[PDB]
DNA sequence: TGCGACGGTCTGACGCTCTACACAGTGCCAGGGGGAGATAAACGAACGCTGAACGCTCCGG
């Protein structure tokens, strides 16, 4: 279990993310799944900073960081040759 | 070896803009090494103060 989700912290993920924000990350977004399920709505992120401790400037940094990228080869609907990459300058 | 046929492999499948969009289910912490920022001191530099000192026009008794 820590190679395989050591491999996946240094290799899963294109921009790599240092394990221990793998962790700080992955933990962020079960406790927000836990809180999700429980009070049935969306949690706020004031609430989960203060379960989690952190200030709410580092929780948004942690949404922030937590993101993946999007290819730029995916077409855009019933044209194939209209790639997502030229329609950005 | 000749035979069809069986099968895989491979290719494109008129043209443009007006329009045109985004992408989702399973761990956790301690010990240790580096460099970012604050600290107080340091060797050297030039920056000021000291008016002094040279020289001028100067109103002058």
């Amino acid at each position: 279990r820590q190679a395989i989700t050591r491999a996946m912290a240094d290799q899963a993920r294109t921009i790599r993310i240092p394990v221990h924000m793998v962790e700080v990350i992955n933990k962020l977004a079960r406790v927000q799944r836990q809180m999700l399920q429980d009070l049935g709505r969306e949690p706020t992120p004031e609430e989960l900073a203060k379960e989690l401790d952190m200030t709410p400037e580092k929780v948004i940094e942690v949404q922030k960081y937590g993101r993946e990228p999007i290819s730029l080869h995916t077409p855009l609907g019933e044209d194939g040759d209209s790639e997502f990459g030229d329609l950005i300058e």
